[PDB]
DNA sequence: GACCTCCCT
DNA sequence: AGGGAGGTC
């Protein structure tokens, strides 16, 4: 029962220029959240605070913003953000535990202190989950166990900083850590703090069209199959599908019918009730997911949303996005794409701008095969899914006809993914021995993507993980498995996590680097959004000009690659118009 | 409460 | 390759 003090006020000694610090935020949405409590673990002891005390207190809110008094903290973006919200601005953070963590094992899945601290034998800390229960027993507790409770996770950071660090530093991480995702954390916050404007009222009525196409639609389906029933529910549908009708059965679920898309476009020649399901399931999913979804999570106040970006999850360095997803708003077809109308610049005469990178990828991986025929492909700014079917079909430009360019992006992708015989077979929906004459034919004109492929393979295995461009790295011990799927899949993993890894350090170096570009020019623009290779930015009409040649060449100078990298941009009055 | 089709890059 | 988010048990 670890020693502390429960204070009843701030005095100096809790204000040392270096402290472990917990500011707790116990809603997963921390967005406008309540913070339950503060400790502080410095070299003159142990606090507990409680928040009413703290965060009115002007030493204390003075301590918290003195970049030049250091915090270690875990998940200090949390605390950021919920501190945002009360006005109060949170610096000199120098260590976050979270972050740390996350690039010695994404695959550790820490979510906790408990759990980073057991990756060093320490277990004098309880798993949140212990302490705060799950799901609807969810509760805070009182406060001697919250208190004790928050005094050991700072604790645990404060004794946990230098192992950490010195693990980093071995592998070759520390600056991975203090110069790439900690002030990235710091630029997410301001992004997910600033939210993104909804147009509220025409999500309302593109919800209220949808209703009406779905209702005849649906009317339709009941019609073409002689009855009523739960169109969503599988057993129904599968019922109606596969015994009434008859349909062929082409692939089965664990439980029973599988009627996924692409079994469903296979069935519809069969009878037209298959084309009515498909187009019910594009509307409701839209309905469903974007629009009721979206107006459930905007803040009615300000019309905003405010995503949370999850930067200690994906194996490969990529972000995630949540409450909403920001990052799967829909593109790829028109009436999907229309939902993009409803994003908004949050102020009256600005525009969205958005800039992306093209392909990439492959880019990337041209730079680390060093694959001469890639590159030079890519030095000449040429069509890569054009090129590449010119070379795996041996023909002129000329000759490439729109099926062939299909099947060399394809093949393009396959690549990229970790290339697998079945894998590009279900894919292009052809044969095994197929695919494979397609990889082979590939690996003749790449013979450098092809060394890299073996390479990466044989580096997993003798090193126990791959790596990044910057450092990055993922352990694949499922490399060494006597079982073929098993294995295989660790194989693809090692091809492709150097590419989609390094992708994913070059799009955050270019944010840090854009930040810093646009105190400097003192620009009102402002970043709201990453989905993976683009930004999304809105600013003042007035400076769109300026962003055109600023925003690309900070994102292509971002790192030297043995080819150019090439941004391309857009910008209009909603989200929609920006491509 | 847990298990298990479709949107994005 | 990597993610986030209703029916049935
Ligand atoms: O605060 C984000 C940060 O917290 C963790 C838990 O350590 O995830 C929590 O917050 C997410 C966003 O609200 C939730 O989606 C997630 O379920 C919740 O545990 C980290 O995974 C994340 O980096």
């Amino acid at each position: 029962k670890m020693a502390f003090t429960l204070a009843d006020r701030v005095t100096e000694e809790m204000l040392a220029d270096k402290a472990a610090l917990v500011v707790e935020v116990v809603e997963e949405n921390y967005h406008d959240a309540p913070i339950v409590g503060i400790a502080v673990v410095n070299e003159h002891g142990r606090f507990f605070l409680r928040p009413e005390t703290a965060l009115a207190d002007p030493q204390f809110v003075a301590w918290l913003g003195d970049e030049t008094k250091k915090k270690s903290m875990f998940d200090s973006k949390r605390a950021a953000v919920a501190l945002k919200w009360k006005g109060i601005e949170l610096c000199g953070v120098s260590f976050d535990l979270l972050l740390a963590a996350y690039l010695l094992d994404p695959a550790q899945g820490v979510d906790d202190v408990a759990a980073a601290a057991k990756m060093k034998q320490y277990e004098a800390v309880r798993p949140d989950e212990a302490v705060y229960g799950k799901g609807a027993k969810r509760a805070v507790p009182d406060e001697p166990v919250l208190a004790e409770h928050l005094v050991r996770k700072a604790a645990a950071i404060w004794a946990l900083e230098r192992p950490f660090l010195d693990e980093l530093r071995r592998n070759e991480q520390d600056r991975l850590l203090v110069e790439l995702e900690q002030p990235l954390s710091s630029i997410l916050a301001e992004m997910e703090f600033a939210g993104v404007k909804v147009d509220t009222k025409r999500l309302e009525q593109m919800g209220e069209e949808l209703a009406e196409q779905l209702r005849t639609v649906e009317q339709r389906i009941y019609e073409l199959a002689g009855q009523e029933f739960n169109i969503n529910s599988p057993k129904q549908l599968g019922v109606i599908l596969f015994e009434k009708l008859q349909l062929p059965v082409l692939k089965k679920s664990k439980t029973g019918y599988s009627t996924s898309a692409d079994v469903l476009e296979k069935l519809a020649p069969y009878h037209e009730i298959v084309e009515n399901i498909l187009h019910y399931r594009q509307l409701g999913k839209l309905q469903s997911t974007y629009i009721e979804g979206l107006l459930k999570v905007v803040r009615p106040d300000t019309k905003k949303v405010h995503t949370i970006f999850n930067q200690a999850l994906t194996q490969t360095g990529r972000l995630s996005s949540t409450e909403p997803n920001l990052q799967n708003i829909p593109i790829r077809l028109e009436e999907g794409r229309k939902i993009r109308q409803a994003f908004v610049p949050s102020e009256s005469d600005w525009l969205i701008f958005a800039a992306d990178y093209s392909q990439i990828e492959l880019r990337v991986l041209a730079h680390i095969a060093e694959d001469d025929n890639l590159m030079e492909a890519f030095r000449r700014d040429l069509d890569i899914h054009t090129k590449t079917a010119m070379d795996i079909f041996q023909v002129s430009e000329d000759e490439v006809t729109p099926n062939m360019r299909r099947q060399a992006k394809a093949v393009n992708f396959g690549i990229v993914y970790g290339i697998s015989d079945y894998g590009l077979a279900q894919n292009l929906n052809i044969s095994r021995k197929e695919a494979a004459e397609f990889i082979e034919r590939y690996f003749e004109s790449f013979p450098g993507v092809k060394r890299y492929m073996e390479n990466i393979v044989q580096e997993a295995k003798q090193k126990g993980y791959v790596t990044t461009l910057l450092h990055r790295r993922r352990y694949l011990p499922d490399i060494t498995s006597r079982n073929f799927n098993v294995r295989s899949f660790a194989e693809r993993m090692a091809m492709n996590t150097p590419i989609q890894g390094s992708a994913a350090d070059i799009i955050k170096k270019a944010m840090i680097d854009l930040n810093a570009r646009l105190k400097e020019e003192r620009l009102q623009a402002r970043l709201l959004l990453q989905v993976h290779d683009e930004l999304i930015l809105e600013a003042p009409k007035e400076e769109m000009e300026r962003l055109c040649r600023l925003v690309p060449e900070v994102m292509e100078q971002a790192v030297t690659l043995r080819v150019p990298l090439k941004v391309d941009y857009h910008y209009g009055s909603t989200w929609y118009d920006a491509k």
